[PDB]
Order: C-alpha cells, then structure tokens, then sequence
C-alpha cells in the first residue's frame, strides 16, 4: 500500500509571515536547546579530571601534613566554583531558550489550523450535488476534525523537538570527535549493530500482531452474530451451543498470542544486552588509553557519553517525523478539497439576475444520466413547456425521472444534452444564488434544523420581522399548533427538541419556503409519507400555495391532481400522452389504468483482579523472581561503574590498574548476561499467565452474558457493539494489572530500595539531599503529563459545538443548499471557534512554560549535586567516588522505574478495562436460564392462563403497558389477539416465554406457576415465530436443526417437518439441496422464504404451543398466501396464540381477545364480536372502506 502525501514546502502554506519567522526564531532556541546537554557532558569530563588530579595526591604520599590540605583543597574549592557557575549558566540560557522553541512553533501551528479549518469546511459548502452523490460522506465529517487534528501534531512543537534532536545527533558526534577520536569510531562501529538489532524486532512484532487479530477475527464473529440473533438464541435455549463455537475459536489468538508474549521480552532482553556489551567494549578499550596517558578519566567520561547521547538522539526523533508524515498525508486529502473547483458554482456572482420574472418553463430534448451510475440512461428526448401560471403534475411508472426534472430545474445537474430556459433563457446563464432564491421547494421529507421555529423559518431569508413570520406560519397553516407549543414561536425542534408531528414538520417547511417568495414552485413528494388525516390540511396549505405562481408538483395522491391545469405522462424518459385529466382516461392509456385502481466509575480492588490469575501462581512466583534480580542489576552498575572510575579518582598504583579497570569492565557483561536470562524468563513465565488469562476470561465472560436477561440486552449500553469490544480487547487488556505491575513493583522496589540504602552508608549527607530533590523533579513530570491530558479536555470539548454545527449542516446538505444557507453555516462556524482559538493562543504560553521550567529544575539542580558533592571531598567527609556511587545508584536508578513504567501497559486504562469485566462476571439474573431445577412434569395438555398481569418494561420504568390483564386459551384452540398498536398485544408472548417475570399478577400454565418451572423446560414446549426471522450464516441443516438441541436430527425427521412447512417441493428443484450455505456469503434468499424456514423449525420440536408474532410483516404478495398455507397447517390442533395485524386469519381463530391500555375490552369468536357493534366492529369496518 502506498498512501500519496503533501510536498513538505507546500504543507506550510496558509502560513503568515509572522508563523515564517515564530518558526525560524522557535528553531533557533531548538537547536542551542539541543546541543546545551552535550557542553553539560564536557564540563563534567573537565569536573573528574579537577577532582582526579588531587584526588590521589593528598592520599599515596604524605608530603606535608596541612600544607597539602590546604594546597589541593583550597584549590578545588576555587575550581568547583566555576564549575558551578558554569553549570547554572546552562539552566539560565534553558529556561528562555526551551521557552521561545515550543511557544513559538505551537503558536504558529494555531494559527495556520484556524486558517485551514475555515477553508476547508467552505470548500464542502462549495461542491456540486453529483460530488456529494459519489463520496461517503460519513468518514467527510470526521475528517473535518480527523484528518485536521492529524495535522496539528506534525506542525506544531513536534517541530521544534526535532531540530532539538539533530541539534544533539550533531552536537554530541562533534564533541567525541574534536575530544578524542579512537573512542568514538570504536562506538559508531557498534551502532550499525544496535541500529540493526533494533529495527529487527518492531518487524517481527508487527509480524505476530496482524496475525493476531486475523485469530481473534474468527472467535470474534461469532460473538457479533449471536448477540444481534439473541433473541433467537435464548428463545431456542442454545446459550451452550454458541459457547462452544465461540470456544472452539478462541484457542487460535492464544497461541498466537505467546508467540507475542515470548518475542516481545526477548526483544527487551536482546537490545538490554548489547548496551552492557558495547559498554565494556567501549569501557575494556577506554581504559587501556588512559593506562598509556594519551587520554585523562575525565576525557573518556565526556566522550562516551557525548556519543551515546547523540546516538540514542536518532529514536528520540524517530515519532516526531513520523508524526510529521501522518500531517503530510492526512493533509492531502484535505487541499485537494480546497483547490478542487466545481463546474456549477453556488458562491459566484457570474450570470444575470434578471428582474420580473414570468416563468415561462421550456425543457428541450433533454437527455440525462446520474453521474453515480451514467451506464443507465434516465431521461431521452424529454420535451415540455409550462405556461406562466399553470400547474403540471407529472406521473407514469416507478422511476427516479420525474424527481429528475425537479432536480434539473434546481440545476443540480447539468443535463448531457438539450436545455432547461426560462422565459427563452437558458439556465445556465443567469446566477445559480438568484436562480434558486426565486425558487422554492417542499421535498419529499422535512428537514428542521436544531433550532427555534423563528430560525427555522429565518433560514429562508435572514432579514425578517416576526410580523412577516406570522403571515407565512398563517399561509402554511401551521399557527394554531404553535400557539399551543409551550414556548410557542421559540419552541425548539429539531434531532435536540420537542418531536412535531409529521404533518407539523411539512408546514413548517412551507412556511421556511413561502418567505422566499419564490416566482417558481417545486413539490416532490410533500404528501406522500402522510397519511390521509394528517395530509388533508398539507394539500390545503400545498393548494393555497400554487396560487399565481407556476407549479410542478411530484404527486402521490390522485384525487389532488386532478385540479391540475395540465398532465404529463412519463415513460422510459419520454412525454407520451399529454392533457388534461378526461382527454388521458380517454386514450385509455397510462394514465386511464392507474387512477381506476386507486378509486462508567467503578474502582476495582488490585487484590481482587490479581486473583483471577491465581489457577497459575508457579508463573508468578519465578516472574517476582526474576523481577528482584533484574531490579538489582542497576544499583550494581553503579557500582562497577564507580568501581572503575574510582580506580582512576580516588588513589592506586599503576599495577593494579590493569586488573581492576578490567574486571570491572567485564562485569558488565556479567550484568548484560543477567539481563538477557532475567527478561527471558520473566517475559516466558508472566507471558503465558497472561494469555491464558485472557482466554480464560473471554469464556467466563460470554458464558456470563448469555446468562443474562432479556431486559439487559434491551439495555442501551448492552448494544451488540459495545459487548465484542468488551468482549475482545477489554477481556485481554488485563494482563497489564495481573503479573505485568507485580514485574513492575519488584523492579521498582529492589531498585530504589537497595539503591538508597547504598548510598546512605557511602555517604549520607549527599543522599537526604538527592533523595529530597529526586521526589521534586519526579514530580514535574507528572503535572506535565497530567496538565498535558487535563488541557487536552478542554481544547477539544470546546470544539464540539464547532463541530456539531457542521454536521448539521453535511448531514442535510441536499436541503441548504436549497435555502442558499452555505454562507450562514460559514460563518456559524468560525464565531462558534473562536473560542478554541484564543484558549489555544494562550496554551503555547503555559507549555512553553512546563517545558522550561522542567529543564531549569533539572540543570539548575545538576549543580546542586556536584557542588555540595564537591564541598564533601574538600572537607575530607567523603571520597570522589563515593559521589559518583551516589549520584549514579539514585538518578540513574530513579531513571530506571520511568524506563520501566513507561514500557508496561497503561495501568489505569487496564483496571477500569478489568473492572468492568468483573461485573459482567459477577451479575447474576432474574432468570436462571442456565438452571437445572424446576417442575418439568409428564403432562402434556397445555391450558394457558393469564390472571392480573401488571407488567412494566425495566428498559422504559415510567410506561404501562399492562394492568390486569386476564385470559385463557383452553387446549388445542387457537386466540388471536388484537387491538390497537402497542405492546401489549407482543408483550403476552414474552411473558408466556419468561423473557421477563411481571411485576405483579401471575402467568400459570396447567394451574402451575410458570416461575415455579424450569426456564429450559417451560422454553422448549414453545415454538416462537417473530417477525423478521433470524437465520444464522451457515447450512439448511443448522438453522432448522438449531430449533430442537441436543438432538439426533435424521434425514428422516428433518424432511417431514419441511413437508409440513410447505417447503420440501421448493428444496428438491434447487442446487445441492439441503446443503445449502445460507446468508450474504451464499445464495441469498427472498423476504419470503426465510420465514417459512422458521415454521418448518418450529415444527420439528412438534411443541404444544405455537407463539405467531406479527408475521407476513412483508410484501411478497405471492409469498403470503405460501405462509398462510403452511401456517393453517401449522395451526393444526396445536394451541396457538396468533397476533394478527390482518384481520382475515382471524375469522377462523377460535377466540379473540381486543386489548386497549393493559385490559381486555371484549371477547368471543369472530361473529360475536362483530355483532356486538363495538370496538372489533368498528376496525374491520376500515378494510372494506
């Protein structure tokens, strides 16, 4: 894959002059920021070779008793002077250097973002309607602050660290050399090695990650489509079953998942050892040139540092290109929307706006293809004229044509061939705003933006009084729902606010379109989604509307057109009969044969969540181990390397210089061993107990879910979504809080811990100082990670209105541009922004501010170490080495746990993840479905009775649907249950299936309380029938097989049952018959078929009971009567519960039951409800008129 970019001098442009030189002044301080470590290093070469030069005189020899104390002491005490004044010298020119660098670069970053934005949300409002027909304008609105937010990192002090990185690569390189250059290239000799060594693992560990989630990807796909299906699934008791396949798959992304585990902590163990090997090599060889005084101690010290730092410089420096190179190319995508310029321009100013219009409407031999797919013609040779003042109805056969004319007369396309003229003049040659400013239009269906109905409406034109309201509202007739509004006229609608009634929206609508006053009236479709209550007042407002001005309108209603002044009959693109309404009935054509059919808080205890661990505690008790020893390896090199320069510092002879210089020197290689074996076995151990953990915790986990209740997955967070994740990386993300912080907190204590006591016995005045310090500068670095993520919520909260605003206005950007609004959302825009604008203007200032004053405690502080060190050996109270044994075993051991904390998981973010998973563990439901106790007697009769059932849904506390509600279905009879719309009527089935308990009443089946039977057993003597039924991505044999579980299911049995389902004749004429793969991978079957697959699985359980839930909810005409065969088939002597939406299966149930509000009205076979004349009555009235 080979993903375009941006030219890098391109990207910066939008950039002002004054963001060209905050970015050059800001560079300036990066680069001296960069190299002012490396001179920290040649100052503290030039401190050891101070301090080793008399270090040994007043020692070896004793010359003179007070006159070589004073002599060397009263001179380091003069030399460490300017030591110290050299060193606070750095923290001085840091603290305004760091300042201007990541001031200045984020500053000219924001401002460049608040120039891109603008641009880039005015460049959508600009595009044509065929540029928004091709594009997928979801991932458009999340690359308006996706793609824009992929920018700001890679200008902004991502920048300015960079400069500082290459800044030290060359300030450190120079320094080793211009010191001394045998050391140097012996180093650089080894880098290829590490350089190498490194780059190989991140390929190999992005090798055992994307296999990784192609393992899970199986596993993981069963969860999705049992938990969309679970209705299916408990109703059916396969809660087993699909633990097993979900089981059965997770094994595939363990395994895998050591081949991680293992790999990723040899590749710690790998790198760890090669630095404490070219630390001896360049130490072995660094001692045996200041044995032959070429070099001095403090010579070597400088340059092996200066080198490893400006070596180690390159991976600091790694992110921030690659930071830089995601801008590049999220950029991309972002400029080609701004320079791309459309054909029809909604912003330019070029045509006529020609006064007084008329409107007279020609099209000519117009020709027309959608530019989504131009391979179909739509209109050929398309001719017509309206007259000033008349009204066209347009109609024929199914089509996108006629909506294609109101589409074209917008000019939101350009036709392929002919010409769209108004009044002799081509459309093309007036201005597009003016064009549709004399334009009005009711769509199909309203959009209502979220906003007061007086902004709604002022969205037609913005300079409006509320008395030119008032009129309009009035025109609409829309103002006596209104003054009854609560807030009447600044009632708020939209997604936000109070609902408005369909027939409310519509007239609204008009109202927005009538203070246009347009000269020209387009209606597509504004009474089709309406019924015929709601549309009577919508065609009035419509009629009063067309008065005076000329009308085309996409009719749905006939009885509404025919007041039309003129008819146009559509076919395959072509005006064939055109007249008035008698002259079309006349032909006895198109139009005769139409119009005479129609006559998230939880804190989880550390202790409980290591417990979920502990099937496995030998992995635990070596991972602690190993985690001691590897804990105590550093302290140790701070003694080997203290050892060694003590050697040199402190006092000897030139005989045991060799044999103590390389010992030490090899001890590290002691040390490195140790490291590789530590890590191996750390990483071996602790990484198995973590990927079966993850294993093991899935299964609990869905194995859990599936115990739970109907009213859980009726919950809005238990979506079937948000359980895979959490299900899938939540479920692994443990691991980090199990073994991983125990690895953690043993490094860390044995690390810190041995290393304080070390060095308190060495020398205790030095430490109470460093140990004082060391929790001030470890602080720092928190409140700046903190304040870094605490500033980052309110930057990016403040953009959410920003960009809600525009979401608003992509999401409907068919209707807008209809209103000619592109300019208001514009400008609603960029006020709602500039909040983030000037919060971010004075953000640069505070991190400009962390980070200086993070580096001035820091070099600051450097000098209060060797100082009052210093002052130490000059008072005779502790050596010189005994200060590098200090000052190494606390920094570069309080360095060590940040090396450690940073590489393991983000324990916060893996705790929460556990706590969650705790409690989809540990909830227990109100119906045990995986219980093994309950009645489950041999009596087969089947008498169902309902006695006061009070019933509420717990997903929607505040609702009744049911109260008292009382009936029986005696044996083998069939009732249907009707009435109005409501869940009442559905909810009787859920019960008798003991989805839900009810909150009072009682629910017996043969004069036994159902919650006193078992949830399996009660289950499978019922066979359900919903409305859309659920088949599973698999073979015939499994979906019908899956009805009766735990059961041999033969050719035999399966065939019979598909007989009776009325199926068994269709089977035999396709190919491999029952084999079949069913679902979007296979062949893929009609609305029809599928619910009668869901009979014939009902049927095989040969169940007592048959639960029919709104079925036939389709149109397959031909299918129905297929259904209602196999269906009266199915009915046969079985008790049966049908809730019927058509009246006529009806008429041959043996018992009926009208519910209104949670009580049964009335009841009896079909013709006793009918004769009573009363609510049954009057709903069977309305099908035959």
């Amino acid at each position: 894959e080979k993903k375009p970019a941006v030219s890098v001098l391109t990207m910066f442009r939008y950039a002002g002059w004054l963001d060209r030189l905050y970015m050059l002044v800001g560079t300036l301080a990066a680069i001296i920021h960069g190299v002012a470590l490396p001179l920290m290093m040649l100052i503290f070469g030039d401190m050891t070779d101070s301090f080793a030069s008399v270090g040994n005189v007043s020692k070896n020899s004793t010359n003179m008793s007070e006159a070589d104390k004073r002599a060397m002491f009263a001179k380091l005490e003069e030399e460490m002077t300017t030591y110290a004044y050299y060193y606070t010298g750095i923290g001085a020119g840091v603290l305004i250097v760091a300042y201007i660098q990541v001031s200045f670069w984020c500053l000219a970053a924001g401002r460049q973002i608040h120039k891109i934005r603008q641009k880039f949300f005015h460049a959508i409002m600009n595009q044509e309607i065929g540029w928004f027909d091709v594009h997928d304008v979801g991932e458009l609105n999340t690359r308006l602050t996706d793609d824009v937010s992929k920018i700001n990192e890679g200008i902004g002090d991502k920048i300015g660290m960079f400069f500082q990185a290459m800044a030290t690569f060359f300030g450190g390189f120079i320094i080793g050399f211009t010191r001394g250059w045998k050391l140097t290239l012996v180093i650089l000799a080894i880098s290829p090695v590490l350089g190498l060594s490194a780059g190989i693992w991140a390929k190999i560990l992005s090798s055992f990650t994307d296999k990784e989630l192609h393992a899970y990807a199986k596993a993981g796909a069963v969860a999705e489509e049992v938990l969309a299906a679970i209705r299916t699934v408990i109703a059916f008791g396969g809660q087993k079953k699909e633990l097993e396949r979900y089981n059965n798959n997770l094994e595939e992304a363990k395994r895998l998942g050591i081949k991680k585990a293992i790999t990723a902590n040899i590749s710690m163990g790998a790198a760890f050892l090669l630095i404490y090997a070219s630390y001896a090599l360049a130490f072995w060889y660094g001692t045996s040139l200041v044995i032959s005084k070429e070099y001095s101690i403090g010579q070597v010290l400088t340059v092996f540092f200066s080198v490893l730092i400006g070596a180690f410089s390159v991976g600091q420096a790694s992110p921030n290109i690659e930071a830089f190179a995601n801008a590049r190319g999220a950029a991309y995508e972002v400029f080609k929307i701004i320079d791309n310029k459309p054909s029809i321009d909604s912003f330019s100013k070029s045509g006529h706006k020609p006064d007084n219009i008329q409107g007279n409407l020609e099209f000519k031999n117009i020709h027309f293809s959608y530019p989504s797919r131009k391979e179909v013609q739509i209109l050929k040779g398309l001719n017509l004229k309206v007259k000033s003042g008349q009204t066209v109805a347009l109609v024929g056969n199914s089509g996108c044509g006629k909506s294609t004319t109101v589409q074209l007369m917008q000019r939101l396309y350009d036709p392929l061939d002919g010409m769209v003229s108004i009044d002799g003049q081509d459309i093309r040659t007036i201005n597009v705003r003016y064009l549709r400013e004399i334009i009005g239009v009711v769509s199909q269906e309203p959009v209502l933006f979220a906003t007061t109905i007086a902004e709604n409406i002022r969205y037609g034109r913005e300079d409006v009084t509320m008395d030119e309201i008032e009129k309009a509202v009035k025109e609409a007739n829309a103002y006596d729902f209104i003054m009854k509004l609560p807030h009447q006229f600044d009632t708020l609608v939209g997604e936000r606010g109070a609902q408005l009634s369909g027939g409310q929206k519509q007239r609204i609508a008009i109202a927005r379109a009538l203070v246009r006053n347009p000269k020209i009236l387009l209606l597509d479709q504004a009474t089709s989604a309406l019924d015929t209550e709601s549309e009577a007042v919508v065609q009035a407002a419509l009629d009063k509307a067309r008065e005076g001005r000329t009308t085309i309108v996409i009719a749905h209603r006939l009885s509404t057109v025919r007041n039309a002044d003129v008819i146009a009959g559509f076919d395959g693109g072509v005006i064939v009969e055109q007249g008035n309404h008698d002259e079309l009935m006349r032909e006895k054509g198109i139009y005769f044969k139409l119009v005479m059919t129609q006559t998230d808080v939880p804190p989880a205890s550390f202790w409980r969540i290591l417990k979920l661990n502990s099937t496995e505690w030998p992995y635990f008790v070596v991972g602690i181990f190993c985690a001691i020893i590897n804990g105590g390896l550093q302290p140790a090199f701070s003694v080997i390397f203290s050892k060694v320069v003590g050697v040199f510092t402190n006092g000897g002879p030139p005989e045991t210089q060799r044999q103590n210089s390389n010992l030490f020197s090899l001890l590290f290689l002691i040390l490195g061993i140790i490291s590789f074996i530590t890590f191996f076995l750390q990483g071996f151990t602790f990484g198995k107990a973590g990927e079966i953990l993850t294993k093991r915790l899935r299964y609990m986990v869905f194995k859990s879910m599936l115990r739970q209740d109907v009213s859980w997955f009726d919950d809005p967070k238990n979506t079937t979504g948000a359980l895979t994740t959490r299900l899938a990386n939540d479920a692994a993300q443990v691991k980090g809080a199990t073994g991983s912080r125990l690895a953690v907190i043993f490094q860390n204590i044995a690390n810190l811990g041995t290393g304080i006591i070390i060095s308190l016995i060495y020398g205790w005045q030095l430490t109470l100082l460093l140990l004082a310090i060391v929790p001030i500068i470890a602080i720092a670095g928190v409140v700046e990670m903190k304040m870094l993520s605490g500033q980052a919520l309110k930057d990016k909260k403040e953009l959410e209105g920003s960009g809600k605003i525009a979401t608003e206005a992509i999401e409907n950007f068919r209707t807008v541009v209809s209103l000619t609004r592109e300019q208001k959302f514009e400008t609603m825009y960029a006020q709602s922004l500039q909040i983030p604008y000037r919060n971010a203007m004075k953000k640069a200032h505070v991190f400009g501010i962390t980070f200086s004053f993070t580096q001035a405690m820091m070099y600051f502080s450097y000098a209060a170490c060797f100082r009052f060190g210093a002052y130490l050996v000059t008072q005779q109270l502790m050596t010189f080495e005994n200060v590098l044994l200090v000052f190494s075993a606390i920094v570069f051991g309080a360095m060590a746990v940040g090396q450690v904390s940073s590489f393991a998981p983000d324990y916060a973010k893996a705790t929460v993840s556990a706590s969650h998973i705790i409690r989809i563990i540990e909830k227990t439901p109100e119906i045990d479905s995986y219980s093994t106790q309950g009645l489950k007697p041999n009596m087969l009769e089947g008498n169902v009775q309902f006695s006061g059932v009070v019933f509420n849904y717990p997903t929607r506390p505040s609702i009744p649907v049911l109260q008292g509600l009382s009936l029986e279905v005696k044996k083998g009879q069939t009732l249907a249950l009707v009435g109005s719309s409501g869940c009442g009527k559905s909810t009787v089935v859920q019960l008798l299936e003991r989805f839900y308990d009810p909150m009072a009443g009682s629910v017996f089946l043969d004069g036994k309380e159902i919650k006193q039977l078992n949830v399996q057993w009660l289950r499978a003597q019922l066979g359900i029938v919903s409305q859309e039924p659920i088949l599973f991505d698999c073979s015939i044999a499994e979906n019908i097989a899956y009805g009766d579980n735990s059961r041999v299911v033969s050719y035999e049995e399966i065939v019979r049952a598909a007989k009776e389902a009325n199926i068994h004749q269709f089977i035999d004429s396709l190919p491999d018959k029952y084999n079949t793969r069913v679902g979007d991978k296979g062949t893929q079957l009609s609305g029809g078929q599928k619910q009668r697959i869901a009979i014939a699985r009902a049927l095989v359980r040969q169940p007592h009971i048959l639960l029919l839930d709104q079925a036939t909810s389709a149109l397959d005409t031909e299918s129905e009567k297929v259904v209602q065969e196999a269906l009266d088939k199915a009915r046969e002597g079985r008790t049966c519960i049908v809730i019927a939406h058509r009246l006529s299966t009806i008429q041959n149930a043996d018992l009926i039951v009208v519910i209104q509000n949670g009580k049964v009205k009335e009841h009896g076979t079909h013709q006793q409800l009918l004769a009573q004349k009363g609510i049954y009555f009057s709903m069977v009235s309305v099908q035959a008129g």
